[PDB]
C-alpha cells in the first residue's frame, strides 16, 4: 500500500509576511496497478479547494510519487489550525489520513543579547560575536547574521536547549576575520518568533 | 527474543584517574523460558574474564534484564581499543556480538572562553554566565561550574554542535543572582577534555 508523509512549512515563511508558507502532503509506494490518487484536504475539519497537486512522477524503484501542495494562511497556522491530508487510492482498504499544526504551548518571548569576543581570542586570526538568545516558547525559530545589507553566512547555531524554567535558549556563533573586526565593521543578529513583536527583533555588536 | 544495548564509560570517568570508568552490557527481553544468559567480552579481540554480572531483574512487562559491567582501564579507552560484548540466550538463534569505542578522529584542543553577561541582562534579578568552548575534537567532553571551590550547577549546556572546520563547539549559560555577581564574585568553568594538558583547564569569570 502506499504511504503519506504530511510536511509542515518552515517556521520562518511563517514569521515574514512576505514568504509563502505551505503544507506538503507526500504520497509513495503508488503501485502501477491503481496510479490513481485523490486528495482532500481540511482547515479544523473544514474542507478548502486551492491546494496544488503535482502530477504523479514514477521513481527508480517502479512507484509512483504525488505530491500535493496546500499555501496557508500565515494566521491560520500560528493560530494553531489544523491542517488535515486525506489520501484515497484504489489499492488502499481505507483513505489514509494525516493532520498537522504548529507546536502548541502558551508562547514565551526571546530575549536576545550579543556577546562580543573574549579578549583570550583576539591573538587568533578570526574571533567569535556571539548571539544568545533565551527564555522563548515554543522552540521554532529562525536565527541569521548580517553586516553591511548582505548576510554572513559563517556561523552555526546551536539546537534550542530546553532551560529549568521550561522555556528554550540556544547560542549562535558567528566567526569573522580579525581584522575585520578591528576595523570596526557592526554585526547583527537578527531573530523571528512568534512571541516577538512584529516575529522580529535584531541586535547589533561591534568593537567597544 | 532478547536484545542487547552496549554503553561507554562516562567521559568524566576515563578522563580523571580517580574515577572507574565501566562499560556496560544491557541485554532486555530475556523470557521465562530461557532466562540464562553467557556474556562473553573482549578487549580489541582477546578475551578478558573480569566483568561483573549482577543479578538479573524481572521488568513490568513481566521479561527480564541481565547487566553485565566492565571496568576499564583509562588509558585503553583513550587509546582507542574496542570493547565487544556476546550475549548467548538458548532462546537466540546465534549470540548477539555488540562492540563499541571512542569517539574516533584526530583530537583537537578545546579554545575555553567565559563572557560576562549583556548589559541589556543587568535589570533581570538574574545574570547569564557564558562558557564557550570550541575547536574541540571528539565531541566527548564534561563542561561543569563552580563558585569559592563549590559546584554551581544551575546551569544548562547545549549539546556539541559541528562547527564549519569539522571540531565541535558548545556554550554552558550558568543562571545567577545579580547580587552574587554585582558584588564580585568569581565564577569558573571547568572543561574536561582528552586534548587537554591533563585533560583539565579552567576559566574563572567576574565583574571588574
Ligand atoms: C521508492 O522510492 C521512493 C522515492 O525515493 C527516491 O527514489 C528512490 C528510487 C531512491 O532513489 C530514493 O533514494 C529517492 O529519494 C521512496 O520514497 C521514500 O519513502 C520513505 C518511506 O518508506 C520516506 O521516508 C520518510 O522520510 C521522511 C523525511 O522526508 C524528508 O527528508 C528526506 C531526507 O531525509 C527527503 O528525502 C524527503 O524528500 C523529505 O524531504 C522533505 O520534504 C518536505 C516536502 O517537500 C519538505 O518540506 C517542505 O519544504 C519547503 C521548502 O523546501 C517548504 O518549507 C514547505 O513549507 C515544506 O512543507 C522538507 O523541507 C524536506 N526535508 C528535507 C530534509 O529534505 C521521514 O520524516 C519519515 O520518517 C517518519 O516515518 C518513519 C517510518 O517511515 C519513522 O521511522 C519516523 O519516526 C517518522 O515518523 C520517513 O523516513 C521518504 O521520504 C520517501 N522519499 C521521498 C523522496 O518521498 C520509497 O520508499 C521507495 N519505495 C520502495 C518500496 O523502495
Ligand atoms: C520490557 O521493559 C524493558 C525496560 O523498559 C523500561 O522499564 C519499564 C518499567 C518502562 O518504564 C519502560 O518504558 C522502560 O523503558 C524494555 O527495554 C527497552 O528496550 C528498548 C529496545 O526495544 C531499548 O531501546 C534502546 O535504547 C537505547 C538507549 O537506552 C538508554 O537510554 C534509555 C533512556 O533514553 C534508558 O531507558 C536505557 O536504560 C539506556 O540508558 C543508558 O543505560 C546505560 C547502562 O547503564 C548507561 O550507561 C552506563 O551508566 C552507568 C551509570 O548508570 C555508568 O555511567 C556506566 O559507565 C555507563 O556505561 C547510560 O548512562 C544510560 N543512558 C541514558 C541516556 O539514560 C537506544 O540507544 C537504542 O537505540 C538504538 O537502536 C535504535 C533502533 O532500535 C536506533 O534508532 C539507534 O540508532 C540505536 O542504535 C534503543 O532505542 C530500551 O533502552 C530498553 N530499556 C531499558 C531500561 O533497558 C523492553 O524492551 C520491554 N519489552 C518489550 C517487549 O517492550
Amino acid at each position: 500500500g502506499p504511504s503519506v508523509f504530511l510536511f509542515p512549512p518552515k517556521p520562518k515563511d511563517t514569521l515574514m509576511i512576505s514568504r509563502t508558507p505551505e503544507v506538503t502532503c507526500v504520497v509513495v509506494d503508488v503501485s502501477h496497478e491503481d496510479p490513481e490518487v485523490k486528495f482532500n484536504w481540511y482547515v479544523d475539519g473544514v474542507e478548502v479547494h486551492n491546494a496544488k497537486t503535482k502530477p504523479r512522477e514514477e521513481q527508480y524503484n517502479s512507484t509512483y510519487r504525488v505530491v500535493s501542495v496546500l499555501t496557508v494562511l500565515h494566521q491560520d497556522w500560528l493560530n494553531g489550525k489544523e491542517y488535515k491530508c486525506k489520501v484515497s487510492n484504489k489499492a488502499l482498504p481505507a483513505p489514509i489520513e494525516k493532520t498537522i499544526s504548529k507546536a502548541k504551548g502558551q508562547p514565551r518571548e526571546p530575549q536576545v543579547c550579543t556577546l562580543p569576543p573574549s579578549r583570550d581570542e583576539l591573538t587568533k586570526n578570526q574571533v567569535s560575536l556571539s548571539c544568545a538568545v533565551k527564555g522563548f516558547y515554543p522552540s521554532d525559530i529562525a536565527v541569521e547574521w548580517e553586516s553591511n545589507g548582505q548576510p554572513e553566512n559563517n556561523y552555526k547555531t546551536t539546537p534550542p536547549v530546553l532551560d529549568s524554567d521550561g522555556s528554550f535558549f540556544l547560542v549562535s556563533k558567528l566567526t569573522v576575520d580579525k581584522s575585520r573586526w578591528q576595523q570596526g565593521n557592526v554585526f547583527s543578529c537578527s531573530v523571528m518568533h512568534e512571541a516577538l513583536h512584529n516575529h522580529y527583533t535584531q541586535k547589533s555588536l561591534s568593537l567597544s
